[PDB]
């Protein structure tokens, strides 16, 4: 019992961290196989942040003019190629601690795992999903960009973010490591407005389930719904809308629970209408949109 | 910025967890140099747990009925002692990914990470405080004792935890790594309930000094305190008094945001008095009390 914000534990992808220089700009880099992928604004002077050219930039730039540091031991770059956002360094020596890995581009409402890092160095780990305005509600100081969002299946990590920029709101933006941002973000310091932040309706019905599986009840209720009437409500809370893949993924939870799903709505839908009331769900005052279904199955379950 | 309930990086205890068995038994060792560290309820069947002799069931075990599983490996054991409430399996082989490490004893509001592990592997990494009345909040299903507390200073490892119970009301005790409780608990499957739960009053403070210092100002008032005026309302609340030792630990943060810790006392008894009014501080909705004056400092200047 207890429900907790756990994170993947992060030694796979502390032994992938190095620390990558550009004159005067260090942030942290990627090292898996002989490559290194880094946020292509290592390249500039926070001058040229202001209106970058990435590809006149990087004219000027040599293979000898990326300092790539491993532990206290540096790495030899053999080659370096701009994929949209990020520098691919190559280096001559493939990571002996790659662990097996793919690179996922993750959809708004996914959750994944932080391995925040200073110079090349690990300095915490947490979880966090890619908000509906494809922004990030991270902790990152300056020295993190090139840290990077993961989810691990078994002995498999899936690299889905690597940190970039923080907004003018303090809120942070991101690519997939092949460089595409989430959202409508560019690698620039302009004036970047993010859309509305609404909840994740379908993982707050998982937390609500895992929160009924760990004996927090209050707030189950005599009602039921439809996705269309929900829909009406969530809307005005702005909640996302809850889709039939949404109701698809939480079957699981609803068989272990005996909850339907739209029952479930019912009773978000009347803490939406009516607040706590002063009370908590898993020692919580709101509702908590940052567990996806499969986290709580995980969670519960007790996946390794 | 952000602000975010931030574990260490897990990589240097995953490199540690083993598997133990005793008979029908399984759970998680702590591996370090050529000793294995367990729950000494290892040695019991769930009919043992209702009033185990541990001495009188130890008799019963050798060396050779203690399985330790590193990786898909065999460690042998070729001695065994009981310490307190713990297993010390001495094994022949030394763990080659031993880290530097101490085992301290923390003091209740002192917050630490879990490595969460099943049958020795690990599922997830969380931030804990040790409660007032020595339990702890944690996610633990069965197969998950043995998993254990840390700190880490710099490349230091400071063990302080190890997971044994789950009391009746789904909180958690367990024991340092010399197998001495926290708090007056017993690894016996008996009616345990904990004292008060007790907001860590400190830990608030530095939180509202994080919030400040990330833009969420709303909350800081127009009056200040006496530490005694505070610890008549504290008391109300069950709040953990706060001493001059507490006042002492949050100065760094009252000098770098210039707000005078009796201050900061009288914007948390407003809050107190007033509630939020459904206003959240970094994006919570109560009152956060598991980060130390040590943790937001660390979190705010970016340490590794
Ligand atoms: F040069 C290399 C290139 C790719 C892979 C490897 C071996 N990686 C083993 C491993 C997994 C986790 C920690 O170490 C070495
Ligand atoms: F047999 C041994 C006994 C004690 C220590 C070591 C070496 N530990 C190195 C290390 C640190 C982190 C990961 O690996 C080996």
């Amino acid at each position: 019992s207890g429900f907790r914000k756990m994170a993947f534990p992060s030694g796979k992808v502390e032994g992938c961290m190095v620390q990558v220089t550009c004159g005067t700009t260090t942030l942290n880099g990627l090292w898996l196989d002989d490559v290194v992928y880094c946020p292509r604004h290592v390249i500039c002077t926070s001058e040229d942040m202001l209106n970058p050219n990435y590809e006149d930039l990087l004219i000027r730039k040599s293979n000898h003019n990326f300092l790539v540091q491993a532990g206290n031991v540096q790495l030899r770059v053999i080659g370096h190629s701009m994929q949209n956002c990020v520098l691919k360094l190559k280096v001559d020596t493939a990571n002996p601690k790659t662990p097996k890995y793919k690179f996922v581009r993750i959809q708004p409402g996914q959750t994944f795992s932080v391995l925040a890092c200073y110079n090349g160095s690990p300095s915490g780990v947490y979880q966090c999903a890619m908000r509906p305005n494809f922004t990030i509600k991270g902790s990152f100081l300056n020295g993190s960009c090139g840290s990077v969002g993961f989810n691990i299946d078994y002995d498999c990590v899936s690299f889905c973010y690597m940190h970039h920029m923080e907004l003018p709101t303090g809120v942070h933006a991101g690519t997939d490591l092949e460089g595409n941002f989430y959202g409508p973000f560019v690698d620039r310091q302009t004036a970047q407005a993010a859309g509305t932040d609404t909840t994740i309706t379908v993982n707050v019905l998982a937390w609500l389930y895992a929160a009924v599986i760990n004996g927090d009840r209050w707030f189950l209720n005599r009602f039921t719904t439809t996705l269309n009437d929900f829909n009406l409500v969530a809307m005005k809370y702005n909640y996302e809308p809850l889709t039939q893949d949404h109701v698809d993924i939480l079957g699981p939870l609803s068989a272990q629970t005996g909850i339907a799903v739209l029952d479930m709505c019912a009773s978000l839908k009347e803490l939406l209408q009516n607040g706590m009331n002063g009370r908590t769900i898993l020692g919580s005052a709101l509702l908590e949109d940052e567990f996806t279904p499969f986290d709580v199955v995980r969670q519960c379950s007790g996946v390794t």
